[PDB]
């Protein structure tokens, strides 16, 4: 798993998100449906939105950003024993939504070119390589869930 320095980095730079988790969500989802547009078909109140101009102006993508961020964050926090938190997650994505894992793959490139971004200070070499291996054990474990759930996933 990842060591306690790597979870320490981790949760060092999602104190950066933390102090603006709706402008972070903002920014997260405008990455991944300007990188990989087929995900935005997904969402039946987005999929209208052409342009990055108008994303930024959307108060429901930004809501929604804020929502995928705090999930994702209450996640990292338990740093390995989160199974309670990812359970009602997989649940959503496998059923109601049905979210690829490649999906959550871009999702979570989108998320470290924004800490890169936003925070490089926080975000250098050995911190990259932590929230890759904490974002790969995220993916790691829904994939497992979908598998029980009857998604594939």
């Amino acid at each position: 798993g990842l060591s306690d320095g790597e979870w320490q980095q981790v949760l060092n730079v999602w104190g950066k998100v933390e102090a603006d988790i709706a402008g972070h969500g903002q920014e997260v989802l405008i990455r991944l449906f300007t990188g990989h547009p087929e995900t935005l078909e997904k969402f039946d109140k987005f999929k209208h939105l052409k342009t990055e101009a108008e994303m930024k102006a959307s108060e429901d993508l930004k809501k929604h950003g804020t929502v995928v961020l705090t999930a994702l964050g209450g996640i990292l926090k338990k740093k390995g024993h989160h199974e309670a938190e990812l359970k009602p997650l997989a649940q959503s994505h496998a059923t109601k939504h049905k979210i690829p894992i490649k999906y959550l793959e871009f999702i979570s490139d989108a998320i470290i070119h924004v800490l890169h971004s936003k925070h490089p200070g926080d975000f250098g070499a050995d911190a990259q390589g932590a929230m890759t291996k904490a974002l790969e054990l995220f993916r790691n474990d829904i994939a497992a869930k979908y598998k029980e759930l009857g998604f594939q996933g």
